[PDB]
Formats: C-alpha cells, structure tokens, sequence
C-alpha cells in the first residue's frame, strides 16, 4: 500500500503519518524531515534547501525528486508525507511508481481552514535532537524535554506558506481527484478523531 498525505501546513500530517508507520508497519518519507537532516549535516542538497525553507517558499523540484528517487522503499507499504506539493512533482512520482509496477493507493486530504492552521503552526513546538512534535495548548512536552519553535513558524513565515500552499500545492487536489484515489478527512478534529478518520481510508 502506497499513501500520500496531502494538505495545508500544520494539518496533521506528520502526526499521523508516524503513528500510522509504528502501528502497522509503514515506512513514513517525510521530505520536511530529510530536508531538515539534510540542513543540518551541510549536504548539497542542505546548503541548496536552507534558505527556500527558511523563507517558507517550496525548494525546487529537482531536488526533491531527486531526494524520492534515492530514499524511495523498493518493497512494502510506504506513506510519503509532504511530498508531493507540486504538479510536476506528482508527476514524476507516478513515473517512478509505474517503471516498478507500483501506483499510490490513495491520497488523504487534510482538510482544516487557515484560522486552525494558523493556531496549530504558532503552538508547535519540536525536539530539535528527535523531531517529534507538540504543542504548546494540545500536547505540550514534558519535563526534561528541550523543544524550540522552528524558525518557518513563526507569523509571517506561516503566512508565506499557506499562500505557497494554495498557489502551488492545493492543486493537487484536483490532479488526485481526476485519478480516482482522494480521500478526505476532516483534520479539523482532534487527534484521536482525525486517526480514526484515517484508519477508515486505508481499510
Ligand atoms: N488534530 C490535532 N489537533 C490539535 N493539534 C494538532 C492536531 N494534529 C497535530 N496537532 C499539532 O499541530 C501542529 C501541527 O502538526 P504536524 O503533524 O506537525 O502537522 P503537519 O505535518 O501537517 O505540518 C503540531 O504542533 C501538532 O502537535
Ligand atoms: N515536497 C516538497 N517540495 C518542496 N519543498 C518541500 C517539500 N517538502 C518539504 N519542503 C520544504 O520543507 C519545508 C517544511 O515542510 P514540512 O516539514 O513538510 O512541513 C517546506 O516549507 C519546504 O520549504
Ligand atoms: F508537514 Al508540515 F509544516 F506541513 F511539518
Ligand atoms: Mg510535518
């Protein structure tokens, strides 16, 4: 099984993607993940991405497709969070996909309006040694655990990626619909809510 978690920044995506992955077995891409390993180990690709990052735009296609035709599984379930967010970026991984006999499964649509992306973005907080994430209203950290803000979420940052967002990404939704495989959930809902959600897509 093949999954692409699709949606605005801050929906939920990797939350769910990585609960997904541990619970049932599913090798979880997260290109924002690699991207931000790659940042801080000062690779090509690190140096390249750094500063597209930083300004909340999108790093450019070449090198996220790239990044997919490296890290991508050969064999077995796969959730690729994040990626695509572009047209041309989707359309080189069904390319990819097809050369080995494979196609996604199906797209899940996050859906959230701007007013909850934003409170959900200003509130993250991440373990900058682990990644995971939480927030400082719905799931704040624990004693003894360091977390910071990533510089992408602060106010005019979030509000640059959702404009990049609807401009450049959003339409992802109609290339998807047209192939029959979107499915939508309401990422609007707490955690618990939007993982059931999930779970009924995928059975
Ligand atoms: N359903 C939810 N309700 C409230 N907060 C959430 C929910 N899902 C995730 N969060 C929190 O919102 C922020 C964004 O979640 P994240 O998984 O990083 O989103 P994405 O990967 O789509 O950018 C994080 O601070 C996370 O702790
Ligand atoms: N598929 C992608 N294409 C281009 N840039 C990406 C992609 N995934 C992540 N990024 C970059 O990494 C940032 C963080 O994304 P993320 O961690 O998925 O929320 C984005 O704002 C982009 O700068
Ligand atoms: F996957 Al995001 F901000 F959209 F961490
Ligand atoms: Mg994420």
């Amino acid at each position: 099984m093949i999954l692409v978690f699709l949606g605005p920044p801050g929906a939920g995506k990797g939350t769910q993607a990585k609960r997904l992955a541990k619970e049932k077995g599913f090798v979880h891409i997260s290109t924002g993940d690699i991207l931000r390993e790659a940042v801080q180990k000062g690779t090509p690709l690190g140096k390249k991405a750094k500063e597209y990052m930083e300004r909340g735009e999108l790093v450019p296609d070449d090198l996220i497709i790239a990044l997919i035709e490296e890290v991508f599984p050969k064999h077995g379930n796969v959730i690729f969070d994040g990626f695509p967010r572009t047209v041309k970026q989707a359309e080189a991984l069904d390319e990819m996909l097809e050369k080995k006999g494979l196609k996604v499964d199906h797209v899940l649509l996050f859906e959230v309006p701007d007013e909850v992306v934003i409170e959900r973005l200003s509130g993250r907080r991440i373990n900058p040694e682990t990644g995971e994430v939480y927030h400082v209203k719905y799931n704040p950290p624990p004693p003894g655990v360091k977390v910071i803000q990533r510089e992408d979420d602060k106010p005019e940052v979030i509000k640059k990626r959702l404009e990049v967002y609807r401009e450049q990404t959003a339409p992802l939704i109609e290339y998807y619909k047209k192939k029959g495989i979107l499915r939508i959930i309401d990422a609007s809902k707490p955690v618990e809510e939007v993982y059931r959600q999930v779970l009924e897509v995928i059975g």
